[PDB]
């Protein structure tokens, strides 16, 4: 049939690398006529169309170097989406369960999916080995917050604890 989406990275992550862009994301849809194979891409300085496109060439190129078989498939790359900036607390409360990432107060900044609101704290829930963490951060400590767009589904453990932490909506 088609490649895993860990196919598809192993496949393209160094070549991709290598013409200086990183990869974000893969997603191997095979529920549309026909299937879309779709590549999430940037670099340090965003994807122009000149950057699309060659990354384009490069990933159909590598992918005609793999059995697909009789299956017909489309191939996308494309920028990671942009997502709505959060103010006050309902904007949290709203957007538990989403991926952000924060800037904090001190200056370091955190990727993690947005539990639910404690008081004035907000839940957030991050990746830690094969494990999770489940962290409060006061919202006095937060000075941005950017929701992600995600393409692939969220991972199943960590959204579990995103959306039955704390409140929201």
């Amino acid at each position: 049939d088609l490649p895993s989406q860990k196919q598809v990275i192993e496949l393209l992550d160094g070549e991709f690398a290598r013409a200086g862009y990183e990869i974000d994301d893969v997603v191997v849809n095979a529920a549309t006529r026909p299937a879309r194979i779709t590549i999430v891409a940037d670099g340090d300085k965003g994807l122009d169309l000149d950057a699309v496109a060659m990354l384009s060439r490069l990933a159909s190129g590598l992918l005609d170097t793999v059995d697909t078989g009789d299956t017909p498939y489309v191939l996308e790359v494309t920028s990671p989406g942009v997502d709505r900036p959060l103010t006050t607390e309902k904007h949290f409360r709203r957007a538990r369960g989403r991926k952000a990432e924060l800037s904090l107060a001190d200056g370091s900044s955190l990727t993690a999916r947005l539990g639910g609101t404690d008081g004035d704290q907000v839940n957030v829930v991050v990746a830690q080995g094969k494990d999770f963490a489940v962290r409060q951060i006061p919202l006095r400590e937060i000075t941005k917050a950017v929701v992600q767009v995600e393409f692939s589904p969220p991972n199943r453990r960590e959204l579990e604890l995103a959306e039955q932490t704390g409140k929201g909506a």
